[PDB]
């Protein structure tokens, strides 16, 4: 015999632990819950020259999975009657009336076809003015809802859009809003000056620290959020448990977890990731494949509508990397953080292991 958090962590340390030294990670975090128990686990430093060991304290930047709670606050204003994801984003940001994105709808923003808005903002883009030109100039390519194609600034404006139908700055939304009726305590879209010690320092492919700082304002919904593994156990535990959460975000997380088209084996839903369970490990990694990640690709209606299904995504910044995955059916899931990127299959891979061979 041997106690379940010691098998869990003897799985973590199987297949985690090694990336530390393979891709010279200085920190991570892993957390797994399981039946609404959830272990932690911490390794290495959040800062190297300060010998500071990451802990449940440690802020990491999660990347792209700020998409994820992007997707709840639209799930919960569409929820409220704030917005119809029918509607077109020049219902909200006025100055977008009359322009070709105005006829794009706040659903197909949010899910990424809206046929021409690339995976990043223009590196001169940086003004709210610039953000506006951006969105003025737009011109549709490729017919509207027909293709998807990966897009930071297509969902950063459905942030946008959301904030504004809500009557404050998405950072609020967030902070105000959002991450309370979640119950999470440590996680920002700008980090305090009282949390600055806990904020790891991101390591680049040098093993120089450095920290996310660019990108315009409306790029926050896209990877502007900072979470504590506590934090990102306690967002699994409500994907995974919405029936215990208020009406307006039990409603917002099951909004998250629709799907709303196929690409081949994956559902896009909002914000997550969507698979039919038991998924394939290839199936898995097909999701952040170079020609999932990088090229459009058309999009197909629903066909099978998973009854038991699975929820991930990865998301990384410059000196960063975040991985989540939840399984209802089976009451788990998991996180990772590191401070150092580390391939996203490897991410995938590691926790495929885990999830797989944790006893039922």
């Amino acid at each position: 015999n041997t106690p379940k958090d010691q098998e869990i962590k003897k799985l973590v340390d199987q297949n985690f632990k090694p990336l530390l030294e393979k891709y010279d990670v200085p920190g991570m975090a892993v957390g797994v819950i399981q039946n609404n128990k959830k272990y932690e686990m911490y390794y290495g430093l959040q800062s190297v020259q300060d010998k500071k060991a990451v802990n449940s304290s440690t802020i990491f930047e999660l990347g792209s999975v700020s998409k994820l709670f992007t997707a709840t606050a639209g799930g919960y204003a569409k929820n409220k009657g704030k917005i119809s994801f029918d509607d077109t984003p020049g219902k909200y940001w006025k100055e977008l009336k009359n322009t070709p994105i105005d006829q794009v709808n706040l659903l197909q923003l949010a899910t990424y076809t809206s046929g021409n808005l690339a995976l990043q903002f223009p590196d001169e883009v940086k003004t709210d003015q610039q953000v506006l030109t951006f969105f003025k100039d737009w011109k549709p390519k490729n017919s509207i809802g027909e293709y998807r194609q990966y897009s930071n600034p297509s969902i950063g404006l459905f942030g946008k859009v959301v904030a504004l139908s809500m009557n404050k700055p998405f950072d609020q939304v967030l902070e105000k809003t959002i991450f309370p009726a979640l119950g999470l305590k440590h996680s920002y879209v700008n980090v305090p000056k009282t949390q600055m010690q806990n904020y790891a320092f991101g390591y680049n492919q040098e093993n120089q620290p450095i920290r996310v700082n660019r990108g315009p304002l409306d790029a926050a919904p896209a990877y502007g959020v900072k979470s504590t593994l506590p934090d990102m156990l306690s967002f699994i535990h409500a994907n995974l448990n919405p029936q215990k959460y208020p009406a307006d975000i039990q409603r917002a997380i099951n909004e998250t977890h629709q799907g709303r088209y196929q690409v081949n084996t994956m559902y896009q839903a909002l914000g997550w990731e969507e698979f039919s369970y038991p998924a394939t490990l290839q199936t898995l990694l097909d999701s952040n494949s170079e020609q999932i990640v990088m090229k459009p690709n058309k999009v197909t209606a629903i066909s099978k509508e998973p009854s038991v299904k699975m929820y991930h995504k990865t998301g990384s910044t410059n000196g960063f990397g975040t991985y989540v995955v939840f399984i209802p059916k089976e009451n788990i899931g998991l996180v990772m953080l590191t401070n150092k990127r580390i391939p996203n299959e490897e991410r995938i891979k590691a926790a495929y292991a885990v999830l797989n061979a944790i006893k039922k």
